[PDB]
């Protein structure tokens, strides 16, 4: 085999920036969610829950996105950005032509996503 | 035919450590292995002590993370070593893989990565 | 075979001591930017943009620091640049190095991995 790695994006967010965020225009701020992540989000009750959802996703959606570089990706949409977690609570996107390292943490304040993507080299 | 087994990234609240410190210290020092908990016993600040236990909370959750085990296979914190090299470069040992491993911390705030890679052979 | 990583390296800064780095010692940043960023660092005229830019530099030499190890190089040669998207880059004979920054109003962090050059 010949594995490389292609690009790595990392972003922090600001929770209380996203609570100011949403409380604002909570229309256009879901729009960075796909069907999928709208379903989740729609399950929710709580407030907190909503906004370290959305805060998470955003840093996700940006980590990605610097990671895969090319002016293609740095013009996807997040919209089109499934993460979503596997039955090991392991996040992931699927992306193909790569393989998608993903990880998350989030505090009270903060929110944070690494990604690494990896390619064969030929 | 990945070089990459799984990655992971943690980032804690120092304060939080410090208030649960104060609370629940035995608690708390049974996340560090006996090895870690050798290193604890010799600091004398209380700064240096919570620093400590914040780092080791988050790398040995960024560990676990990339492991991608989930409730799959149980590991206890105490039995994640995180150690230095001879010049304070921090590092953790597991079996089959390389790890790799940077941590880094403000007044505040502990953050450490984790990069768990295949080896060759 | 597999590329090979041969190190990481992570930092995160409190953009409030840059402030007061630069406010209490500018001539320090001579000896933390390289050249080619003071060059840019000169031409901001918003103070904001000023320090977020050089906290991110900051962070991101000692995120190479880290992940270089010491088995060594001044914080001024190490010059962090960014391509026509905006990306972050940096080259060191040696290595692909892959470099991310991130900030928030308060915070700035970056990371980088060093990987081994072959092909
Ligand atoms: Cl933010
Ligand atoms: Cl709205
Ligand atoms: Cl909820
Ligand atoms: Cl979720
Ligand atoms: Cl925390
Ligand atoms: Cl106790
Ligand atoms: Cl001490
Ligand atoms: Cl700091
Ligand atoms: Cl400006
Ligand atoms: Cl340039
Ligand atoms: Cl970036
Ligand atoms: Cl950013
Ligand atoms: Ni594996």
């Amino acid at each position: 085999s010949n594995a490389m790695i292609h690009g790595i994006g990392v972003d922090l967010i600001e929770i209380d920036r996203i609570q100011a965020l949403y409380s604002k225009q909570p229309k256009l701020v879901e729009r960075i969610l796909t069907k999928n992540e709208q379903h989740k989000f729609n399950n929710f009750t709580h407030e907190q829950r909503k906004i370290e959802f959305l805060a998470g996703r955003f840093a996700t959606k940006e980590a990605f996105s610097k990671a895969l570089g090319t002016g293609l990706g740095k013009h996807v949409a997040f919209n089109d950005i499934d993460c979503y977690n596997d039955e090991l609570g392991k996040p992931k996107i699927d992306y193909e032509g790569f393989i998608v390292h993903v990880s998350i943490s989030h505090t009270e304040h903060y929110a944070m996503s690494q990604v690494v993507l990896e390619k064969s080299a030929f």
